[PDB]
């Protein structure tokens, strides 16, 4: 039980989805994440960023899915040069490719929502990118915060906890067809 959410390339008429667990922390989303063999790549590449996201798929192309899972290894990527815009507000948000995100599960893109995510936290810290708590409960600039709490910096969903949280989020995507709930 999780939800797609999708997202529009700022200054485009590209868009991407992503698969998320949790569409709760949409507010917390600080930038957005895709496999380096995602389809949308090239595409939304800028002219700078073209040779340096060339060179970093031909080192992602060599390492296995289990080396690129491992919670243990560095952190790598590159900015695309592009930018997604957040449903709820219009917030921009970088987009990255990064080996972290594998290309055959879900979608292959993801919302990165380092506050309570850990391996987006240690994405967002190897690269020096924001932080922003929407569940408190933990002190998220000295660690993800991974357990339920009260929802806050996050609008309409401000007080509530989990479940409730992502069963309004979800039913207020679905409205505006940014998203639905997927298994
Ligand atoms: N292709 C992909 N490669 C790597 N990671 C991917 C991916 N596609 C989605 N993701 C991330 O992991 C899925 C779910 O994994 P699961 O199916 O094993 O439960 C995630 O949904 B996430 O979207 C925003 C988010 C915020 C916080 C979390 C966090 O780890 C969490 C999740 C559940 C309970 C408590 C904490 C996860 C995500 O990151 C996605």
């Amino acid at each position: 039980t999780g939800a797609n959410v999708t997202f529009k390339v700022k200054g485009t008429d590209k868009e991407f989805t992503v698969f998320t667990t949790r569409p709760d922390t949409l507010f917390g989303a600080t930038f957005t994440v895709l496999a380096p063999e995602h389809e949308l790549v090239d595409a939304i590449t800028s002219s700078e960023q073209a040779e340096a996201v060339a060179d970093y798929k031909h080192q992602a192309s060599l390492k296995s899915d289990l080396v690129r899972t491992d919670l243990a290894k560095e952190k790598t990527g590159v900015w695309t040069g592009a930018y997604a815009i957040n449903p709820v507000n219009g917030k921009e948000m970088p987009i990255w490719i990064a080996d972290y995100v594998l290309a055959s599960y879900g979608t292959g893109a993801v919302m990165a929502v380092p506050a309570h995510d850990q391996r987006d936290w240690e994405f967002a810290k190897q690269f020096d990118l924001p932080i922003v708590e929407v569940l408190e409960g933990g002190n998220v600039e000295e660690a993800a915060y991974t357990e339920d709490g009260l929802h806050v910096n996050s609008d309409f969903l401000d007080g509530l906890n989990k479940e409730d949280a992502i069963a309004k989020i979800v039913a207020s995507l679905e409205e505006k067809g940014c998203g639905q709930e997927k298994v």
